[PDB]
């Protein structure tokens, strides 16, 4: 039984007890896994603090990105204030270093611990151990538990709590940091420091400004901060919040978000209305990884007011058959892949066959290197 | 009367006229003007060296960037070789820092060169020439006479040319190097090593086996690769040779690439259709300045076909008042704005009155700050 973690728990110990076991197509997929893996083990480890133009802080240890949709005005003179293009990206956020660093670390870090869950070889481990070290709790290069700076906004006079969504990336990281637990690279004393590190964290989510902010949003952003959330509260074994957390906060929130055709009013009202509605349900989904290892299942439990999660992905369904079908804006093409996961997820979730189906019609590529379809070889 | 470059000539004549005249609509847009253009006084120069990963020849001097277009095959153990996604830009563009340095530098030579021209200012060409020194001519800092390396791509075999049309970028400030002869700043000396360098190039462009491919290409790029040989060799005064280039490719390009009915149809393939389609134009436009300059009007002179450049603005005017319109596929929004210049230039060649009028009711922001809108206080 595996580790409590960020990941379809059923899944990963399928292919850690077939690969035990000797069975050829996963030893076979595995062993795949494995030469994908190899980058980083050479991989040298990333740092928030690997940045030339500091935070207000003036501290490197301090995570700072750019919002993403926020532009220069060229009618003044600075630019400043930026104002606000919907769906498109301004490519000045490439030169806030921990954007795609923070990535690059996720997928690193991820991928080296399900195969060490996955395999035992320590070699993952000891190589999983050096980025979780660096990125975190280093007491030069690790990052400061808390995201004051996360999507700033050049000439905006209020606080916001918009780029708390960025810690998912390094979240996934910080729980599957306990499928290292046991191992001889993962010393005591490295567990002591993430977990402090981890305490503090929370506490800044769930008692600044910022966090509280976030924690209330009606789109999917108030989904984002609780699936962070349990990432969080899962790494650090505090099941009975999670508990709390599932039936006071996704729940209620979930229900408040689906209109009585299934649709997600918040999303569709945006210029990637399709990308937006399978986001909110990449939430739900990754938050029902870790609720539904302690007996709570999100895609079926009904909300207050009678809403239920299987009525979005009813909503949406067709459009992933057909995404051309499409009635609302979408200013740029929506990758039909993610529909995979996330139909295999609901779909084992709520024993719907035609989901199941249509996500191995869709599949993913055998061979690919992404590393957040390494449980997924019944998808490939 | 201006000096042979880059520019609607008619419509910069106009402005220095009318701001030595002392009229106070010209002398106020001017004095916008000089505020927009103060930080490029204090701007350090560019320089294609500013980078590390070194291009295959280990010369940090030559310009190299990623083809915009081509991305890491996933399924692929190292990524390698890219595939193509067309219409879709891969971000890695962004850590190659010349792609976007040689806009900053066009920028700044370009908006400090007209700003010269205009008001006579000295400071302004004391400005511009240290961008222009900076970038071209050093013997440390400036860059190598060649786009060998431009738009590369990882894991290809062949080389390819089409990473010309990068130059676009530079060959706009190498033309205005034009207004700042006279000036105290623009020495002698500088001025040869730029002739020197600008030849160099010249002869890189037209006997290269890129520079000779990229010549006879079917597409935008055959009619990008003469807007820029053009300024190249206006520049270099060599106004005969603007006339040959005219009659023997720019003319056979457009005799074969517009078709009966005035689509572009090599445009029409592609994700981006109506975006592809405005940037031929674009070329014939930038082209077209520097042709009616010496009494070629590429709008209207025939190929030797019988077709003329206005049938392709013809065809796409419907689609300029509303792009909602396009038939074909165009996987991102269209920017309107584009079609204010394009709809003026083309509409005063034509003396389409129905163009020009269209022009000015989409307009420019009185405002901005994009600096190839300078000329056009007509249209703000
Ligand atoms: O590229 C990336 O980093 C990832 O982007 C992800 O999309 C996120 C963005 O990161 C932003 O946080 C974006 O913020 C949005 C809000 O969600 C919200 O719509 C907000 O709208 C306000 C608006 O600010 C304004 O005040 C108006 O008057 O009211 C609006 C309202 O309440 O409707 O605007 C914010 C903003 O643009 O700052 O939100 C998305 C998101 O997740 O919703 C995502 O695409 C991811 O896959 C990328 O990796
Ligand atoms: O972002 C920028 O740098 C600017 O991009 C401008 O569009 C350019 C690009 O920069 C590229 O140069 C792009 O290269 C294209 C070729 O034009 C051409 O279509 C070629 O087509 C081949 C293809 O290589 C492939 O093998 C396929 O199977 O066959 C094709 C065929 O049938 O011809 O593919 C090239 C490539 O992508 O490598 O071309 C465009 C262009 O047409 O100019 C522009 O958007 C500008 O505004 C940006 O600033």
């Amino acid at each position: 039984s595996a580790p409590l973690g960020p990941f379809n728990a059923t899944l990963l110990e399928q292919l850690k007890n077939d690969y035990q076991k000797g069975e050829k197509e996963v030893t076979r997929y595995i062993e795949l896994q494995e030469k994908v893996a190899e980058k980083y083990i050479k991989m040298t480890p990333l740092s928030v603090t690997a940045k030339k133009k500091l935070p207000p802080s003036k501290d490197p240890r301090d995570y700072m990105t750019l919002s993403p949709f926020w532009w220069p005005d060229s009618t003044k003179i600075d630019g400043l204030p930026y104002i606000r293009k919907d769906g498109e990206r301004n490519p000045e956020v490439y030169e806030y270093p921990e954007r795609e660093n923070a990535n690059r670390f996720g997928d690193a870090a991820y991928c080296l611990g399900v195969l060490y869950y996955i395999t035992g070889k320590e070699v993952y481990a000891k190589a999983c151990a050096n980025h979780l070290r660096t990125w975190f709790t280093d007491p030069k290069l690790g990052m400061n538990p808390n995201m004051t700076y996360a999507q700033a906004v050049p000439g905006m006079k209020k606080m916001r709590g918009s780029g708390f969504i960025d810690s998912r990336r390094f979240s996934r990281a910080l729980g599957v940091a306990k499928l290292i637990e046991g191992s001889k690279s993962w010393t005591p004393s490295d567990k002591k420091k993430l977990d402090d590190w981890a305490t503090a964290f929370c506490y800044w989510m769930e008692n600044s400004t910022q966090g509280q902010r976030e924690s209330h949003a009606a789109n999917n952003h108030g989904l984002w901060y609780e699936a962070i959330h349990l990432m969080v509260l899962a790494y650090l074994d505090r099941t009975d919040r999670i508990r709390e957390v599932a039936e006071q906060s996704i729940l209620p929130k979930m229900g408040a978000q689906i209109a009585d055709d299934g649709s997600l009013p918040q999303e569709l009202k945006r210029t990637l209305s399709l990308h937006f509605s399978t986001f909110a349900l990449e939430a739900l989904m990754e938050a029902n990884q870790i609720t539904s290892q302690i007996g709570i299942n999100l895609w079926s439990t009904p909300a207050s007011n009678g809403k239920v999660a299987s009525q979005a992905v009813d909503y949406l369904y067709p459009f992933y058959l057909n995404p051309e079908d499409w009635k609302f804006k979408q200013i740029k093409p929506f990758d039909q892949s993610r529909a995979a996961i996330l139909l295999y997820e609901a779909g084992t979730a709520l024993g719907n066959q035609k989901y199941v189906d249509t996500a191995k019609r869709i599949g993913l590529k055998y061979s690919t290197s992404d590393v957040e379809t390494i449980p997924y070889l019944v998808l490939k």
